[PDB]
């Protein structure tokens, strides 16, 4: 199906990207992985997100998580996702045509044990998908947690 | 990778599966959709969950969803789901080997408009997965939704 008016302004991150991250947190010790990112779409208002990660070094998966990015042309937008570890999140923010950038706030955190807020800022550099991940917990305020960039393939 | 020992007592939804369903509320019209399943593992304690829908007439494409399902050697299980329509859910349970059954209500149902708990219930029926879900809203009390049984492929 063709591409929805609504999520036309994002077609950029439609396809599948590949790259690494590093992540870190005051409580444990820093790590790196590898990262597959997917964004698709049926017509709908919606992106389907997918991603995987895995162990650099064994190609051991790690985590996953899944969800749907829901764009407006007022450039607000809402973002629901899954994660494989058991949380659920409700992300809201807005993004920026002129910058290819996406900011993203948690109104919910779902089912967790420690993490109270989680926010997460992409953009696109040199053709290049960056974020950075932060988030706050029962004993740290938010900060960052993960940062990776991913080539598009 | 192999099956986890906690995902083993649930393999037999390992695969993908295709059929229909009938959806229905006091407050509307009762309509019929067609969905395919898949459900996958990455040998973690944890099955990924994905879900399309379309109407048979068409084709043409509804509702999608996807998430985890984390069972543990109790009989306990949390499911936790993002819906494209922007919903998440966290759904508790159990499941029972002997019936190849499943039994979820929802702890927590976010970023909704209406719906205020979710329960979900699966049961293998001669080899078919079969399903109901059902809702309460602000002005309705738990009661179905969906119904659907699925051939696997
Ligand atoms: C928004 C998504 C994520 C959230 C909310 C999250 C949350 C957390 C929390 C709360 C901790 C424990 C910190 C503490 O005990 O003080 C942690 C640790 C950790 N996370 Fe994340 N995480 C996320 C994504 C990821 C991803 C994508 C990976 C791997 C690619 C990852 C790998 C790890 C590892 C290796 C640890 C240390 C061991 C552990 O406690 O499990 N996390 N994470
Ligand atoms: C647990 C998952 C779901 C929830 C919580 C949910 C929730 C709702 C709610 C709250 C309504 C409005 C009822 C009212 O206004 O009183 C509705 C209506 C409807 N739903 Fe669902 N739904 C779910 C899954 C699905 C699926 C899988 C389909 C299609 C295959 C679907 C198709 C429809 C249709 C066609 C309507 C009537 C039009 C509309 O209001 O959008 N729903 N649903």
């Amino acid at each position: 199906p063709p591409v929805h008016p609504f999520v036309a302004p994002l077609s950029y991150l439609l396809g599948t990207w590949r790259g690494q991250g590093e992540g870190e947190y005051p409580t444990i010790p820093s790590f790196r992985y590898g990262e597959e990112i997917r964004f698709s779409h049926s017509g709908k208002p919606v992106i389907a997100y997918t991603q995987k990660t895995w162990k650099l070094e064994s190609g051991a998966p790690m985590h996953a998580e899944s969800g749907y990015f829901r764009p407006r042309p007022d450039g607000s937008i809402e973002v629901v996702i899954a994660q494989s570890t058991g949380l659920v999140e409700v992300q809201k923010g807005t993004y920026n045509v002129d910058e290819q950038s996406i900011k993203l706030k948690s109104d919910l955190v779902g089912n967790a044990s420690k993490v109270k807020e989680i926010s997460r800022e992409f953009e696109l550099v040199d053709g290049k998908l960056s974020y950075v991940v932060r988030m706050s917990t029962t004993t740290n305020p938010l900060q960052p947690h993960l940062k990776a960039i991913l080539d598009k393939l």
